[PDB]
C-alpha cells in the first residue's frame, strides 16, 4: 500500500504487554479506567508502545483505543486523545523491568517524580505515592503472541 | 500479496529475544555456534519463535537463518535445516521465565529431560547437566524493538 502504511505496521510490531512486578498486566478499559489483570494475554492488556523520543513513550490500548495518561493528582486513566499527560519517561530499573513516570508531574519540593503503578491487589496506585525503588512501579514489557488475540490482528488481515 | 504472505509476516510478529536468567541473551551465530551476549538487541540475539504445537517451539536465528537445535550429547548448535533435534518443549517456570528441553532427549533412567541452558559466563551449558530448577535454564522471552535492528526488518520494507 502506501502513505501511512509503513508507520502503521511498525505500531503493530511495537505492541506489548506491560507486566507489573506486583503480579498484574496493566490494562486500559474502554470506560477509560486503568487497572490490572492477572490474566496473560488479556484483550485490553495488549498495549501498543509508541516511542515518542529518547526515554519517552506513549502507551495506547490496542483494544480500547485510548492512550494511557496520568493526571494532576497522580491518577491513571485512558485518554481518548493524546495530551501532555500521556507522555511518560521510560527508565530501566533492574532485570528488564522499566519504570514509567509522568513527563510533566513531580513533587515541587523533593523533585521526586510521579510514577505509573499498581498495588498488590491489582488496582491503580496513586502516582504521587509511588516511588522508583518500590515494586509497585516496576513494569516488564512483554511480547504479544498474536495467535492468542486474533480479534486485535485483522489489520494485516 | 499472497500464498505464503500471511504466515511470513506472523513470523516477524513472533520474533523475540531469549534472555537467560544468568545474565545473557541467547544468540545463534552464522558459524553455527550458540552462546550468550550481555548485549541487549544483539543482531544474532533476535530469534523468531515458531509455535510448532502446544508447548512446542522451534527457534530460528533471524540473522544467522539457523534453527536452534540440541544434539545427542546435550550440546546446542545452529541447524541449517529443521530436524527432530530442533523441537523444544516450552514450559512456564516462574515469573514469565520459561524452560526449554529437548523434545527427544532425556536420561533413560531418571527420565529427567535435557535442557537448553547457558552458564554464568555466557557459554552454552551441557544440556544433560542442566536442570529445570537451576537458573541456567530459565529463559524470559523478550520483545524486539525493530528500530534497534533495522537490517533485520527490510522484509515489510
Amino acid at each position: 500500500p502506501g502513505a501511512a502504511q509503513l508507520a502503521h505496521l511498525h505500531g503493530i510490531l511495537r505492541r506489548r504487554q506491560l507486566y507489573c512486578r506486583t503480579g498484574f498486566h496493566l490494562q486500559i478499559l474502554p470506560d477509560g479506567s486503568v487497572q490490572g489483570t492477572r490474566q496473560d494475554h488479556s484483550l485490553f492488556g495488549i498495549l501498543e508502545f509508541i516511542s515518542v523520543a529518547v526515554g519517552l513513550v506513549s502507551i495506547r490500548g490496542v483494544d480500547s483505543g485510548l492512550y494511557l495518561g496520568m493526571n494532576d493528582k497522580g491518577e491513571l486513566y485512558g485518554s481518548e486523545k493524546l495530551t501532555s499527560e500521556c507522555i511518560f519517561r521510560e527508565q530501566f530499573e533492574e532485570n528488564w523491568y522499566n519504570t514509567y513516570s509522568s513527563n510533566i508531574y513531580k513533587h515541587g519540593d523533593t523533585g521526586r517524580r510521579y510514577f505509573v503503578a499498581l498495588n498488590k491487589d491489582g488496582t491503580p496506585r496513586d502516582g504521587a505515592r509511588s516511588k522508583r525503588h518500590q515494586k509497585f512501579t516496576h513494569f516488564l514489557p512483554r511480547p504479544v503472541d498474536p495467535e492468542r488475540v486474533p480479534e486485535l490482528y485483522k489489520d494485516l488481515l
